[PDB]
């Protein structure tokens, strides 16, 4: 299991990143370090690339 939370709000500025507010949950499926992890929004269901530094393990 890999449930992470957004420590801060983020405004997706591209069609590859996602947008949410601090307190949202995300399912990291492919991190591999780097800078942009792929998390799936459990609220909307759409998956995208959110800032790895903007999420943390619950």
């Amino acid at each position: 299991v890999t449930l992470f939370v957004a420590l801060y709000d983020y405004e997706a500025r591209t069609e590859d990143d996602l947008s949410f507010h601090k307190g949202e949950k995300f399912q990291i499926l492919n991190s591999s370090e780097g800078d942009w992890w792929e998390a799936r929004s459990l609220t909307t269901g759409e998956t995208g690339y959110i800032p790895s530094n903007y999420v943390a393990p619950v």
